[PDB]
């Protein structure tokens, strides 16, 4: 139902919008997963459009609603390298973006920073 494209290949600097389209009416976050790691919540938004985003990427990123959501990638670093998600998602506080239970993930799309 959640569908992932913009990815690439990217130099140090650059930057990327990420696109998470519904098939039909739509809170959202975007996941990454670089190898060898766990996938991290990254960016999440509320149905009221509140925002959370974690602190590797906060201050580059933006995560905006539009059937879509939106995720603007600037001032891209190597450590940003990874496969990018969109699911449901909650700000779970205790702040983190955590995946709905239950959720099926998708394909995702490829980030790749390197020089």
């Amino acid at each position: 139902q959640l569908v992932e494209s913009g990815g690439g290949l990217v130099q140090p600097g650059g930057s990327l919008r990420l696109s998470c389209e519904a098939t039909g009416n739509f809170g959202i976050g975007w996941f990454r997963q670089a190898p060898g790691k766990e996938r991290e919540g990254i960016a999440c938004i509320t149905t009221r459009g509140r925002t959370h985003y974690a602190e590797s990427v906060e201050g580059r990123f933006t995560i905006s609603t539009d059937n879509a959501v939106y995720l603007q990638m600037n001032s891209l670093k190597p450590e940003d390298t990874a496969v990018y998600y969109c699911a449901k998602a909650i700000r779970l506080t205790t702040t983190q973006c955590v995946a709905f239970p239950g959720v099926s993930w998708g394909r995702g799309t490829q980030v790749t920073v390197s020089s």
